[PDB]
């Protein structure tokens, strides 16, 4: 099944944070209604924020995380969970290699801000 | 229902990292096995990073969020989410005022590292 | 009469620990020379170390905790106890309500160190 | 004279904490009516915690603390003291070599809890 798109509320402001957790350098690209609103690079297996920003959903709302590593693309696993119908986390994992701890790239979307 | 606690594997490094989305001053203190382990605090309006640490799980994987705003407690909601088994996110939302958006301080946890 | 003040020796490094019993909300600060060195906060009922750390008695030797709930100061008792004429603990409780069992916040200062 | 044991009022919830200050990594052990209740190990020389725990007097209440290092025992210190009639601390110090500053591991007794 497809991983890492999300529909957000329209032209609603999200928080987007990358995390590395591999000896590959890990490159997250943010995607807004199919076009690329930003992009983190980093190295690290100590989980560093190698990335993180606030943007825009649009008009569409739809939000999609992808996650190369020197130009391989990872395998994903992703989910949406809401608290108190209100609280909104965007959640990202993601392999790169064969030991399956899919913590290589570590993205969270999280919505509303302010 | 108690919120923001979590029991963690054993002995596991995890990675906690907490932004904030109020006018007031976010204190975010993280105990493990009921030992204050790290202590974020910062104030922002548009979800900036106001602390990020890589902390050990310990005997009993017993982690707690709490988040005070000028020693007053906030109302916590939190949920634990697990991807293919083996990804984990503790998740925090906490509300120091009336509007019940929930994101006043958002902390993240995220394991296994590494 | 005060409490929680004492008179440490000058330029000596102290343990200051900090344990909560109550539902309510402590903050404990620990001053040196009347300023604050350091702030401790904190939810628990069972004895939760909600802070730990480790300071200098500087000039004066003079450090006081203070422990409030809410922004009420709390009634304080105190003492200080010296084992085999070298071994010291400086001891305070705290009582926020109408119970009296002042462990609300208790707060054990341990010099010397090392 | 005997040290490190203490009568605690039987069945009642009691803290217990140990630090450390000593190149030797300290173990505490904590009996209960004469049997093994709880295990602390640990090496600081800046008064980290090595151990916190809550635990239960029982029928006879005798709460006993040893110390070793390497196997060796640590001479212990100890004596009890009430605030207020109410809040009471069991304090221990120990030494494990010859310049007998008695904090080789230190261990904070309290009650009542809650
Ligand atoms: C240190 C390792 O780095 C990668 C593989 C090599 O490269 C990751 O996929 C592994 O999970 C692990 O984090
Ligand atoms: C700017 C506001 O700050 C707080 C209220 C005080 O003031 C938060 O509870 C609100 O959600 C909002 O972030
Ligand atoms: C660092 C030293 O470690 C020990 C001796 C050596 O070993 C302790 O007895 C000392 O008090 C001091 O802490
Ligand atoms: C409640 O506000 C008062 C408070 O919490 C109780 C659980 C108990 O610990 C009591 O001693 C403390 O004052
Ligand atoms: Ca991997
Ligand atoms: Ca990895
Ligand atoms: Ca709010
Ligand atoms: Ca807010
Ligand atoms: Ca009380
Ligand atoms: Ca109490
Ligand atoms: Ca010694
Ligand atoms: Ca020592």
């Amino acid at each position: 099944a497809t991983q890492g798109v999300f529909t957000l509320p329209a032209n609603t402001r999200f928080g987007v944070t990358a995390f590395a957790n591999s000896s590959g350098t890990q490159t997250v690209n943010v995607l807004v209604n199919n076009e690329t609103a930003a992009t983190f690079s980093g190295q690290s297996t100590n989980n560093a924020v190698i990335g993180t920003q606030v943007l825009n959903s649009g008009s569409s709302g739809k939000v999609q995380v992808q996650v190369s590593v020197n130009g391989r693309p990872s395998d994903l696993v992703s989910a949406q969970v809401i608290l108190t119908n209100e609280l909104n986390f965007a959640l990202v994992g993601s392999e790169d290699g064969t030991d399956n701890d899919y913590n290589d790239a570590v993205v969270v979307i999280n919505w509303p801000l302010g």
